């Protein structure tokens, strides 16, 4: 519900994140922790 999450805001996936990109806790681009 409501407005999308911006970069670095907390989430569960692309579908709430306005970046349409990977999120395992915050709105991100690389779909993996560390290198």
């Amino acid at each position: 519900g409501g407005s999308c999450r911006t970069e670095g805001m907390s989430c569960e996936e692309n579908q709430q994140c306005c970046w349409r990109s990977c999120c395992r806790g915050e709105c991100e681009a690389p779909c993996r922790f560390g290198p």
